[PDB]
């Protein structure tokens, strides 16, 4: 019978990723977000998971404009060379979800780095990737159509999000799907402090129930549902999720 995927996922798998892929489809993995890994590190990866685990790889720094990537590397394009040198193993694998680019508050609705994300089209040729932003500007009334438009034309999946609203820039909940091939949540959680690992929220039944009815409607509109709760503590994020595949009875 033709089904549609919904799969539940965690930043902090923390025991081990072994482990974690005994009980969960997914994870979001920041580990090569603060430095590109080994190639046989990703190698190891991917052989301690099923056959159909998947992975959200966060990609360097670097690439989403925060990392201090001149330090370590010549140019954009030698940057560029060693994250998809060292991500070999897991794209050849099958088990890519997608490479979260994950972009600052301080990235917004601009010509320049528009032209940015056109770049970042270029340099994962055909690779799936997940778009994240955290400035309202891009869902601005006016802007918010072509936006979406943008992110379908260059098949980016853009990551639906529910975080804490700063009055000053309020990135809003808006689900959508930009690529019907996969679609991408995150729940941070819905505490505003310093918006950091130190901030708590622990969604609660009637959050978790507003939460799994986007999810549901996603699903009907994508192959492919990845959700990842990445609130804080580990303990809670992981209570969370098991709280939501209770919801939505999963596997
Ligand atoms: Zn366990
Ligand atoms: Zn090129
Ligand atoms: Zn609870
Ligand atoms: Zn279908």
């Amino acid at each position: 019978h033709h089904h549609h995927m919904i799969r539940l996922g965690l930043t902090s798998f923390s025991s081990t990723l072994y482990e974690y892929a005994s009980h969960l489809p997914l994870v979001e993995m920041d580990t090569a977000y603060y430095g590109i890994p080994p190639k046989e590190r990703v190698a190891e990866w991917v052989k301690a998971v099923p056959e159909n685990f998947r992975f959200v790889m966060k990609v360097y720094s670097g690439i989403s404009c925060q990392g201090e990537w001149q330090t370590y590397y010549a140019s954009e394009e030698e940057m560029i060379t060693a994250f998809l040198e060292s991500m070999a193993p897991l794209i050849e694998s099958k088990k890519l979800f997608a490479f979260l680019v994950q972009f600052s508050g301080t990235f917004g609705c601009t010509k320049e780095n528009v032209a940015y994300l056109q770049k970042i089209r270029h340099w994962f040729k055909d690779l799936p990737i997940a778009i994240e932003l955290r400035n309202n500007s891009w869902y601005q009334p006016n802007f918010v159509k072509q936006m979406l438009q943008f992110m379908k034309e260059n098949q980016f999946s853009l990551v639906i999000v529910d975080e804490p609203q700063i009055p000053t820039n309020p990135v809003p909940f808006y689900p959508y799907v930009t690529n019907p091939n996969l679609v991408l949540f995150r729940f941070h959680g819905r505490n505003a402090a310093g918006w950091k690992k130190r901030t708590l929220y622990h969604y609660n039944t009637q959050e978790i129930a507003d939460l799994s009815e986007a999810v549901l409607k996603m699903s009907q509109e994508a192959k492919e549902v990845g959700v990842i709760f990445n609130n804080n503590s580990g303990g809670d994020a992981a209570e969370n999720a098991l709280q939501m595949q209770k919801v939505l009875n999963l596997s």
